[PDB]
């Protein structure tokens, strides 16, 4: 519709490819050459279905901070024939607050979806499922079951992933540029 939908549509267009886990469909965010990022609760394991073909998973690496606690995004290496746009200068190097998000999700049961999430809390701290969890991102948005790696975009930059809600607030876990450096 403007601005925010098409930076949002030119990352989902040639930035994502639909997970599978036995936990489930995933929007999964690729970063560049075979990196791309899920939810740790997506429980990636050896072989991972990536567009419906089955892929090796040559790493995963579940992310903790320094205080060793959760940060909820899953780091995997696919052994894919292809590599990703990439997409790292999007990142923001420092937690931070955002105006007008997009939250954008495509899978067999949400295809093409793009939720207009509006102001981005630095919210810090969220006990997730459970599980103590930091770098966390709040969004008023009552997000549902299948919203799960759907990624947060403002004009110019990839800002997280989905990893919950409380049927009223939706929230993702922060994409800092230091978790992919090589």
């Amino acid at each position: 519709m403007g601005p925010g939908f098409d930076f949002a549509q030119a990352i989902m267009k040639k930035n994502t490819v639909i997970a599978r886990t036995e936990k489930g469909e995933f929007t999964m965010l690729g970063v560049y050459d075979r990196v791309a990022v899920i939810p740790t609760h997506a429980s990636v394991g050896e072989i991972i279905y990536i567009n419906d073909v089955e892929t090796r998973v040559l790493d995963a690496c579940a992310l903790r901070d320094l205080t060793d606690t959760n940060l909820e995004i899953t780091i995997v290496k696919l052994d894919r024939n292809q590599k990703f746009r990439d997409i790292r200068h999007f990142l923001p190097r420092c937690e931070d607050d955002y105006n007008d998000a997009v939250l954008s999700v495509h899978t067999s049961k949400f295809p093409n979806m793009y939720i207009p999430v509006g102001q981005v809390t630095n919210y810090g701290f969220l006990n997730l499922g459970g599980t103590p969890t930091h770098r966390i991102l709040m969004y008023n948005f009552p997000t549902r079951a299948g919203q799960c790696g759907g990624v947060v975009t403002t004009t110019g930059k990839v800002i997280g992933i989905h990893v919950g809600g409380n049927g009223a607030q939706g929230f993702a876990a922060m994409l800092l540029h230091s978790y992919f450096t090589d």
